[PDB]
């Protein structure tokens, strides 16, 4: 439940929304609204105009990037939790009100699972 078994592939994109990611391997099997590393990038392109909304800029982008942009080693990808789901809903409640979460981005267990390491 806390992991999830995939393709590992190199990152095409070295940086996440400006933050630097310290591992060669990803996967977009979280990041069901994309099905390779372009359509990601395309993906946080437009998530990126939050970034004119600094609160929710700041609780979102590891949020997004943990989904878009995780960790990929031995075939395998790490869940985001719970918590750093639930930090997203009250700052950026915006989101909700202009379209809705998307459901891999709404955070029900199965894709944010609680009391993983
Ligand atoms: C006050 C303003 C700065 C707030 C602006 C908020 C945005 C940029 O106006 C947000 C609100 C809803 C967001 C969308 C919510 C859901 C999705 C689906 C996802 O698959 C792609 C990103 C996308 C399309 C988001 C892009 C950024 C949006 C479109």
């Amino acid at each position: 439940k806390c992991k999830k078994t995939t393709t590992c592939e190199p990152l095409k994109y070295n940086i996440c929304l400006g933050s630097v990611l310290p591992y060669a391997l990803t996967s977009t099997v979280l990041a069901e609204d994309s099905s390779s590393q372009d359509e990601v990038h395309d993906k946080l392109s437009l998530w990126s105009g939050l970034r004119n909304a600094p609160r929710c800029w700041d609780a979102i982008r590891p949020l997004l990037c943990a989904v878009y942009m995780p960790k990929c080693e031995g075939g395998k990808v790490e869940l985001p939790s719970q918590g750093l789901c639930q930090t997203t809903r009250v700052p950026c409640a915006i989101v909700a009100r202009e379209r809705g979460w998307p459901d891999f981005l709404k955070c029900t267990t199965d894709y944010f699972p609680e009391g993983c390491p």
